[PDB]
Order: structure tokens, then sequence, then C-alpha cells
């Protein structure tokens, strides 16, 4: 393919003539993103150019990690790869990596910002998040920083999770992540979903804390003071002593917090916004909840193929990560344009 150069976001992009009319649509993880027109299929796409992907072993391994993760994802509610390219003609010149996926116009903040959402619409949005989470969790991939800005949404409210498995808002983070509690499982992401759903229903951030301590206080005012058993998970004595020292707070009745909401929404929120992660509902259990009855379809809530993450434990030299990444670029096989059939 012939490549052309264009200055975008103050740097030179080098892309195949296949992709035209590039225009910037914001930063992404470790890179910046352009919308483009794919002349081969007539589809709109988003192209992410990774920023200095082989600067250090940290950049090199995260480049490999992101390419491995995105090549594995084949789910309608999870960002996956349509293409990956480099202008390099050999490993010796290999220095830039571009990732291509379907174009999604907005993030979830652009859906809820200037719109009073209906309950049926909130159901659809949360249903999609949970469907994608069931899929990535089934491959032992956790998001760990799920938030509205990491939920890509198109013009028809179709949603995909992005930047999974990889100063930022902490308002949606699971408390065990934000506070570095010694144990955490895949339901960290379910706390985030609760936080997002609450905001879709009320138009207000649920836990808008100014710092870690302030946010924990807002959290404990909703869910109540924890039992001694959850202190088991907290390494620092100073943090444990602090929590133990706060005046006892009862759990609030969520029906008095989400006034006038679908009682089924309140019930689901009660199951998700639980301080102890071992008591939280899973994404797969949440999909069977009556709140989603009009959308739930067991035949269309698939799990993932096994995902080999053994590379995560390994320290390799920068040129080995670079070569492994080049291998994954060269071996990529684009999906068919149409991968779905009528039910
Ligand atoms: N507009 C749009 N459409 C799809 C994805 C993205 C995208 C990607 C991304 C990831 C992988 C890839 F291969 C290509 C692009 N990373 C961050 N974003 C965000 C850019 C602005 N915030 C919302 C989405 N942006
Ligand atoms: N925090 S609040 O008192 O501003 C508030 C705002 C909105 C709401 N709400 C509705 O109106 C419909 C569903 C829902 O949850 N509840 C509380
Ligand atoms: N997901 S759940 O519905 O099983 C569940 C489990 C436990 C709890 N909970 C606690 O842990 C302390 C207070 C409280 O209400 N809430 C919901
Ligand atoms: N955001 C709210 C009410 O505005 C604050 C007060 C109380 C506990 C948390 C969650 C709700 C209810 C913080
Ligand atoms: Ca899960
Ligand atoms: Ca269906
Ligand atoms: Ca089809
Ligand atoms: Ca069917
Ligand atoms: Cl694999």
């Amino acid at each position: 393919p012939t490549f052309y150069r264009q200055e975008l976001n103050k740097t030179i992009w080098e892309v195949p003539e296949r992709y035209q009319n590039l225009s910037p649509v914001g930063s992404g993880a470790y890179g910046s993103v352009c919308a483009a027109f794919d002349t081969k299929t007539g589809h709109r796409v988003a192209v992410k150019k990774l920023s200095r992907p082989f600067q250090s072993i940290i950049h090199a391994k995260r480049t490999y990690r992101e390419l491995r993760l995105l090549k594995h994802m084949k789910h309608e509610n999870v960002i996956g790869l349509l293409d990956v390219f480099t202008p390099a003609r050999s490993l010796e010149e290999f220095n830039d990596v571009y990732l291509v996926t379907h174009l999604m116009g907005a993030d979830l903040n652009n859906i809820v910002k200037c719109q009073k959402l209906t309950d049926d619409h909130v159901q659809f949005l949360i249903y999609q998040i949970l469907r994608g989470l069931k899929y990535i969790h089934s491959a032992d991939i956790i998001h760990r920083d799920l938030k509205p800005s990491n939920l890509a949404v198109n013009e028809d409210s179709e949603l995909k999770i992005l930047d999974f498995g990889l100063v930022a808002t902490r308002w949606y983070r699971a408390p065990e992540i934000m506070l570095n509690w010694m144990h955490y499982n895949q339901t960290v992401d379910i706390w985030s979903v609760g936080c997002i759903m609450a905001e879709l229903l009320t138009g207000r951030t649920l836990f808008p804390g100014t710092d870690h301590i302030d946010q924990l206080k807002l959290i404990l005012r909703l869910v109540g003071t924890p039992g001694a058993e959850l202190l088991k998970k907290i390494s620092s004595e100073s943090a444990r002593n602090y929590i133990q020292s706060l005046a006892q707070m009862p759990k609030m009745n969520f029906a008095n917090v989400f006034i006038g909401a679908n009682p089924l929404a309140v019930d689901l929120l009660e199951k998700m916004l639980v301080l102890d992660s071992d008591k939280r509902i899973t994404a797969a259990q949440a999909l069977a909840h009556a709140y989603f009855a009009q959308y739930h379809d067991p035949d269309d809530e698939p799990v993932a193929d096994p995902y080999d993450q053994s590379f995560e434990s390994r320290d390799l030299l920068i040129d080995e990560w670079k070569s492994l990444t080049y291998d994954e670029v060269i071996s990529f096989v684009p999906p068919p344009l149409d991968q779905e059939e009528m039910e």
C-alpha cells in the first residue's frame, strides 16, 4: 500500500491511502485518535497512533499488551480491531503502531449530559456495559478503571468498553482499587457500573469526593460502616484505625436516595454498590436481573475464547517486546465485514 503523511495533533501520521479524511477526536490510552473514512468498505473508523511505543520497556510491553488484548476481543460491546498497520517495511525500521476500530462518535458523558434519559434507555446502556464485562471477565481480563469516559457510544446509543486490562477521575473507582486494599476480584468493575448507573438515573455524580478520604466518607454514608471482616483487606494500620474511628453510619435505604426510580433499578443498585467485593453481584448474574428483562437474551451473551496472558509475568528486553509486537502486527487477520446473523 502507498502511505501518505499528514500532520495531526502536532505530529506526523503516516497512514495507508486506504484511510482518508483524518480528523482528531481526542487522546486515548498511550496515544491519540483520529476519525477516518475507510475507502475499502465505506465504513467510518477510528485510528489510534501510539505515542513513542518503544521508548522504554514500559512503553514496549504496554504496546504489546494492548495489541494482544485488542486482537483477542470479538464482542459487540468491546472495542476490537479492524486493522493494525505500521509504515515500517521491516523490523529494523519498526517504530510506529496504528490501531483501527469502528468509529464511535461520543463517550457516555455526551449521552447523559444534556439529556434526561428514560428508564428504558438507561436499561439498554447498562445492559451493554454488563454484556461486555461478562465477556472480558470470562477471559480473566478486568477493566479496573471503568468510567463514562472509557465507554464509547455511537449515534444510536450502541456502546463499547475500551481501555480495559491496561490526573484521572476517581469517582467511579472501586474502593478496594482507589485505596489499594490487599484483595480484589473481577467485581471491582461492578462497583463502577453502580456508580455510572446511579448518575444516569439522578443526573448527579454519586460520590464526588475531593480526595480519597472525602470520597470514602461519601461512600460510607451511602452503604454504611463496614464490619471488622472487611478490615482484613486493608494493609495500612493508619487507614484501618481511621476507618474504625469514624462514627457508625447505617446503610441508607436506596429507595430514599434514588427517588422515583424503577424499583428494579434500585434493587440492582443495592446488589452492585456493596463495599465488600466478595458480596457484590457479578456481571453475568446482573444480566439475569429483572431490570434487563426486555433486553436479556442468553443466546446473545457470549463468553471469550481462552486468553494466554503468560507474557504478563515475564520481563523481556525492549527489542524482544518490539519483535513480538511486530510479529503480532504482521500476523493480524482482519475480521469479515459482516460477522453477525439474524437470530
Ligand atoms: N471515536 C472513537 N471511536 C472508537 C474508538 C475511539 C478511541 C480509542 C481507540 C482504541 C483502539 C483503537 F484501535 C482505535 C481507537 N481510544 C480512545 N478512544 C476515545 C477517543 C475520545 N474519547 C472516546 C473514545 N474513539
Ligand atoms: N440526588 S437528587 O435528590 O438530586 C435526585 C435527582 C433525581 C432523582 N431521580 C429522578 O428524578 C428519577 C430517578 C432518580 O433517581 N433522584 C434523586
Ligand atoms: N450483592 S448482594 O445483594 O448479595 C449484597 C450483599 C451484602 C450487602 N451488604 C453488606 O455487605 C453490608 C450491608 C449490606 O447490605 N449488600 C448487598
Ligand atoms: N450523593 C449523595 C446525595 O447527593 C451524597 C449523600 C448521600 C451519601 C452519598 C450518596 C448520596 C446520598 C453522597
Ligand atoms: Ca465478572
Ligand atoms: Ca436478541
Ligand atoms: Ca449479517
Ligand atoms: Ca435465540
Ligand atoms: Cl490467545
